[PDB]
């Protein structure tokens, strides 16, 4: 019961790692919140969970579904003790192929989802009186651009500018900020991912997947679990001295 | 002569620091276009530099406008062996008092403004054949965040990314993509910033600018002048070898 009596909002956990800590959160005595945009499967997921788990739909890019997200576990919990920004969204295209549809969606959910939700939950914390603990997540993606990768290299290096501003200015309040920087975690997504490589690298369908893998230090691809560890322990209080930090859970991919 | 025979565009030339390289470039034999959303302000640069710049409307948050540059600076030189992206907006305010309105600019014309802009000319030095350099403008605001500065830091780490993203990409048409990154300069603008400090931390009038000068360890505030040597530099043969790089002129401000 690491987090006995307290209260986690965490976006895009209807799936994924988000939904891994969710699962983890609540096995150490929290109350979480599977927020999502599409309400089916935060429910689904909710459900599944149990009794601490509660669903609620969220758009991270519009302003009105942020006050009432909040507003509505406001008076659910009467306080929101952790938030985990880990909705987010990938792509990859060479630099003269991005499109600014690309652009303008990784970065209005990356980037501007974090910001603002990261805004409302600050400001009732403050107003709270008792601090708080919020989490991004980066990735190692945010550390060194990449050839392909661009756009959402980009989004991610804004995600750490952004948890070391906000952390040097929320911490007068109790708020800590940092961040977790994943290196390569497996999931479906690595089906097509591996297909767009394949084509844009000239290599076997299924090679990508296989180098990425074979190139980490510790000998394999990431899973959630390796992640919920440190999910846990940033929001205790053996974590109160550490502000605007991202550390990096990479199995050695990127050593910061 | 040391960029004798070439071109650059540099956007947000009209005045400032980019108004600095324009006349440095056209110092070093090369022919330079004044390019500024405010075409009475960038013909006035022109005229006053000389033959060797012309000037031409652009607002980088507008493709329409940015491909309409290109296509005309094309018909003019035939091509254009450099781009400096010195285009840039400013802004602070602590997190709970950041607007959408704040988030919006910056990100359109620090970040889009540059990525856009770089694929534009990209574009056109493969399809010249004969390569080219693209220089970005960071700043110390990009290596870490501040508790004020949370927008515009954001805006600069991405910058940094985006930089790496494509010298890793680019440098294999022969175009190298590096970043300078300033400390403080000094400006007339710093009369509203300061005020704003000021405003913020229950300082005088005026001391924050004061002790903003007396922290860089070389001795004192940012000049255009400073810079303008690396500008050329990174422009020139001798730094053929140098890719996805972010160098810091800032009298030591920041470390890297």
């Amino acid at each position: 019961m690491r987090l006995d009596g307290k209260t986690a909002l965490i976006t895009g956990s209807a799936r994924g790692i988000g939904r891994a800590f969710a699962e983890a959160y609540v096995r150490e005595g929290a109350r979480v919140a599977i927020a999502d945009i599409n309400l089916e499967a935060a429910r689904a997921t909710a459900a599944e969970i149990g009794p601490a788990a509660c669903a609620i739909a969220l758009d991270v890019t519009d302003q009105a579904s942020i006050d009432r997200c909040v507003a509505e576990l406001l008076d659910r919990w009467g306080s929101i003790d952790i938030l985990v920004n880990n909705a987010a969204l990938f792509d990859l295209a060479p630099i003269v192929e991005i499109t600014r549809e690309s652009y303008d969606r990784l970065f209005a959910i990356n980037v501007s989802g974090t910001l603002f939700m990261m805004q409302a939950v600050a400001r009732a914390m403050i107003a709270g009186g008792r601090g708080g603990k919020i989490i991004n997540m980066a990735s190692q993606a945010g550390r060194r651009g990449e050839a392909l990768v661009g756009v959402y290299c980009a989004t991610k290096a804004a995600v750490i500018s952004l948890t070391q501003s906000a952390g040097l200015n929320l911490i007068r309040h109790g708020i800590n900020v940092n961040a977790i920087a994943p290196g390569v975690v497996d999931g479906e997504h690595w089906d097509g991912v591996d297909a767009k490589f394949a084509d844009y690298e000239n290599l076997p369908r299924g090679e990508k997947k296989r180098q990425v893998g074979a190139a980490v230090p510790f000998g394999r691809m990431g899973r959630a679990e390796d992640l919920t560890g440190m999910a846990i322990f940033l929001a205790t209080p053996e974590a109160d001295y550490i502000v605007a930090q991202t550390y990096n859970v990479d199995g050695g991919n990127w050593m910061s």
